[PDB]
Formats: C-alpha cells, structure tokens, sequence
C-alpha cells in the first residue's frame, strides 16, 4: 500500500508534480489528473497574469535542468476557476502554489482562495522561495520577512496551509527557519526544496551560456539537488514535529522517492525528472516504490517514514 | 602557447592547484603536491591548536562527487607555518596557506604569526569564512555583520594583502551583500568560490542508514554536484568586485570544467574532489587538457579568454 492519509484526504499514493511542471495551463492541469499521480499542483500564480522571461529560459542537463522561467502564470483567477470549476476531486485532492510579489499581493490572493477552499478542499502552498524573478530575493532567505508573510497570511487565509522552502546549507539556518515555522501553528506542511538557486551553466563550444535571464543565472534541478533536498527533509522533520514535510528535489526513480520517504517525507514532488518523461513516469513512480517495498516487507509508508537510521 | 599566470607577484606555471584539505595535511602531501605539476599548492585549513577531527567515517566518494565532514583535521597552525619558513621549496611554486581559526580571536593569533613569513618567504593567506563541518561553529560567511568583523580584525592584524574562501551563494541579494562586504576591505586581494555546497545527505537505499558518522549523516558536497554553482558565484564576484581576484573551486574533473571557471572569470582553479579520486597525477592530465582546448580554439594565452564568457 502507497496511500496517504493526511490533511483529511485520502491520497492513493505520495506522488504529485512539483509546482511550476505541467501545472500552469487547464491542458496541463488535465493530463495531471489524469495521471497516476496521488495529487498535482498548480503553477505558482500571482494576481494578474504574467508571460514571464525572456527565452530561452530553459535548459536540460544531463544532470538537471536550469531554468528562469519568471513565474509564468495565467493570473490567481484563473487558477481559483480551475479550482472551483474544473478540477475533478473524486480523481485526487488538488494544491495550489500561490507566489505574490509582495506580502499585500499574496494575502489579496489568499483571501480568494478561502470561499473555494471552505467549499472544495482546495489546499494552498505559500511559496516563498521563486529564485528567478529579477529584484525580488528568495523571502525564505531572510527570516524577519517570512515571519512577516506568515503573520499576514496565516491571519488572511485563516485554515491549514503549507509553505514551498528554499534549500537551506547552514545548520544554524535550519534552526532559525525551524524556529520561525514552529510559531505559525496554521502552517501544516513544509516542502523542501525549491531549486538550487542563481546556478550557472556555459557552452564550452560557443562559450556562451545557455538561458538569456539574468546573465544567464537560474535555478537547478534534478540529480545536483538530491542530497540537499534530503538534508532539508529530515532536518525539518526533526525541528517541526508537529508539521509535516515533503519531499522535493531529484527524484528520478522510485529508489529516490523511497530515500525521501525514509528522511520524513509525507508527499513526494517530482520536477525536473517529469518535465524529461511527461506525466506517465507517476505510473513508473508508483511501480519502482512497491517493488522496493515489497522487496524489504514494508506493507505501508508509515512502518520506514522518518526512519532513515544514523549511525 | 602558455598556461602562465602572473597574480599576486608571482609567475604561476599553470592555474591549477589543490582545494585546501585536500592533499595537503601532512608533510608527505605537501611535497607530493610540489612534485606535481600544479602551479601551486594550498595547506589544509588549519587551527591554533592541532586537531584529529570527527569519527569515522566521515568522508564517501559518490558516483557524482563526495560528501564528508572531515572536521578539520589539521597539525596546527605551527606545523603549517614551519613548512612555509623551512620546509616548502618556494623555487618549485608559490606556497598559500588556509587558516580557519573557530573563533575570530583564534584567527588573529594565527595570522599575526604569518606575517613575518610572508614577509620572509612569500606564503600568500587564504582565510577561510566558510567550514561546513564543525558542530556549532556556523558559516561565518552566511552572517555579513560577523564576516565584516572578521575582516576587520584580520585585516588590521595581518596587514597585508590576503584572500578569503568563500561559502556558496544562492541569491543574487546574497552576491550583493557579500561583495558590499569585501569590497570595503581593500586587503581581500582575492576571493576563492567555492567551499562545499554545505550540509548535504546521503543515505544508502539496502541499509536505510546514512554514510556517513558525523552530524546525522550531514556533510559538504563536492564534485559534479556544485559546478553550476561554483561558476556562478565566480562570475557574480569576478564582476561585483572588479578590483580583486576570484578563484575558481568546484566541480573540475577535466580540461573542460577548468575552461569554464576560467571564463567565467578566474584566475586560478582549485582541484579538490578529483584529485581526491585520482592523485595528483590529475594535474599533468588538466594542463595536457586545457592547452588541447586552447590550441583547439586558437588561443595561445589565458589572458585571451579569461573572464569573456558571453551572455545574451
Ligand atoms: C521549469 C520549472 C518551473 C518551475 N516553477 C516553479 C513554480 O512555479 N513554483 C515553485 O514553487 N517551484 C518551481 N520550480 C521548482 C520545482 O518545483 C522544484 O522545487 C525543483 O525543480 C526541484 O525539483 P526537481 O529536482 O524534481 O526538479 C520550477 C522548476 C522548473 C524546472
Ligand atoms: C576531504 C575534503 C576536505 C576539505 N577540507 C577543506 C578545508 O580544510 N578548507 C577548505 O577551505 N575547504 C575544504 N574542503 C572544500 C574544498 O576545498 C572545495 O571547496 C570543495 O570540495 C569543492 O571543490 P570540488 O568540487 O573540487 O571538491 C574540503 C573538501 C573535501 C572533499
């Protein structure tokens, strides 16, 4: 058994997309549903819309991916619709990323978000780390500005909600994000991580570097991130124990979801891997995983969550 | 054609050397490192007193690079200074030294005992604002109040040009805070990027258990993970402080990779996790590699490509 059981919903197993992949269109949004993944998530939106940065703004690696996308979205109405109108709840529960540019523009869109919440169930992810938007920082990165976020939002929305994380490098960082968190009782989840941020990527051949945004700085996914997004699962999971956390970053495999799991991951989120493979890797996702839990006699998540041992 | 570098009043051979820690702790690795053919070496990070470092174990190699919390094993800042006064043959290549006192007042002591060698000997300072490894100490470099402190204090005790090792950076606020930092201290005359990507995890999938002893599994990420992101803070730096130096450190397997750094903007390239993998026979392979790319391209100099990485 992969199910989930969290947030009030059942999730048939712990397998979504990560926010910003086959997430920002009603197309897209549709070929989530009608995958095998447990759950989707929509685009980080913000109250109008947005076309974005200029191209090319995304490069697969070999290792990865490199983007600078710059919140390309359809406008939080639009989303809020999908929401209320569109989605089909008895498929699996729905998330939504919502990313203002200020603190005034993410409660204006939160605010919104209550009514179809109340009404539907829609769950909302704060994301306060978008590395791409030029002059606007990771809020993550500067705690006395997340604890202002937080404030605001937990006092606009008012119901559970998560928050969409950084990666952080710093023992004393997790700490005093840790610390920040543990203040807000309405957030209920953590993911960790975003992308590693303003990495650069240059062409040998031409010796140029391959995204046109910000000097050709963006943001990293995919196998450089693995051990960083497992280092911020666990350390979360140790520092909130009354949260929970999910996993995002470098899952390519069920091996790498499994590895997750074991750091305290509740939800897995799969980015750069789905954006190579399209929505039919969340039926080889859930494959990969049984298989090595069938193989170790697990007969639930919950018998190895959090159980990763040290030595 | 010329892999030469001339910076800080020397003529380096070629722009390779090892990253501090990496075989340069003992004697015996420093005289392997000035037997190769790297233009210069580096001491391992070192302390006013001499330390063993964390239980084992606490490095593993990985298909894509290395994770470990060595915990600054070093002889002390004595046996460093003493290799610099007497044992390094400086007629073979330039000497630095890495110091990474755990309190500011440990790197005073220590930096103040350099400078008659400096004088004497030449052996150029890397201070180190960046160990990811030592419980309870944090990044100095992460805290701009606390890094302009250091700076401050090191600067006034030392009193002569000297370069910093720098944490990774992952915010373009973040390359702007540290470069206003560096740039009111006209006695940072380089700035190394980058120290490992800190505290990362591994953990084996057959045993559920992590790889390594110290911290809970957590340790320094080196190799193929942090390429992207060395050469990111080596350009964001060889641009913000334009009246300093930036060495390249991260990722560098191949005369490919050290290209890179090189047009992103360094003067030097540091060598850790490879050279860790493959001994110091490394450098005669990325001189080898390195010139093969320049003939290649038609360069005959590094100057001739040295910070010209081109955007859109
Ligand atoms: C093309 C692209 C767009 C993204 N857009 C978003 C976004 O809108 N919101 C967000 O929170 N993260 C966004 N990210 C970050 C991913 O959600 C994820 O945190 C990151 O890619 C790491 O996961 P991975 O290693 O599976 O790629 C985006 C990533 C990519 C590659
Ligand atoms: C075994 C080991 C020991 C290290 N010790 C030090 C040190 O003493 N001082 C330091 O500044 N960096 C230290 N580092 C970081 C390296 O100097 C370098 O910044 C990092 O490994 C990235 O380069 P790489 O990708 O070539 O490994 C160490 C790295 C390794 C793998």
């Amino acid at each position: 058994s992969l199910k989930v059981n969290i947030l009030g919903h059942e999730f048939s197993n712990p397998f979504m997309n990560a926010a910003g992949v086959l997430c920002t269109t009603e197309e897209d949004l549709r070929r989530m549903t009608e995958s095998e993944s447990g759950s989707l998530i929509g685009k980080s939106c913000t109250l109008a819309p947005r076309t974005g940065n200029p191209e090319p703004r995304y490069f697969g690696l070999p290792l990865g991916s490199i983007n600078s996308m710059g919140l390309p979205n359809l406008g939080v109405d639009f989303y809020l619709s999908y929401a209320a109108q569109t989605h089909d709840y008895s498929r699996k529960p729905l998330f939504l990323s919502m990313s203002g540019l200020s603190v005034e523009e993410s409660v204006e869109m939160v605010k919104k978000l209550v009514p179809i919440t109340k009404e539907k169930g829609t769950i909302l992810e704060l994301n306060l780390s978008c590395p791409n938007v030029p002059g606007k920082p990771q809020v993550g990165y500067d705690f006395d500005t997340t604890r202002t976020y937080l404030q605001k939002v937990s006092e606009a929305y008012g119901l559970p909600f998560g928050v969409k994380m950084p990666p952080y490098f710093d023992i004393a960082h997790f700490d005093m994000a840790a610390a920040v968190l543990n203040d807000f009782p309405l957030v209920k989840f953590i993911t960790c991580v975003n992308s590693i941020g303003n990495g650069l990527v240059i062409d040998p051949a031409n010796e140029t570097v391959v995204i046109k945004p910000k000097q050709g700085f963006g943001g990293l996914g995919g196998k450089y991130v693995l051990p960083t997004a497992l280092a911020n699962v666990n350390a979360f999971f140790r520092r909130c124990p009354d949260k929970l956390v999910f996993g995002c970053g470098g899952v390519y495999s069920g091996e790498e979801a499994f590895l997750h799991i074991l750091a305290g991951a509740s939800m897995v989120q799969v980015g750069t891997a789905l954006h190579d493979e399209g929505p039919i890797i969340f039926a080889r996702l859930n494959k990969e995983l049984q298989e090595i839990m069938t193989n170790k006699g697990y007969k639930t998540l919950d018998e190895f969550r959090g159980r990763v041992k040290t030595m």
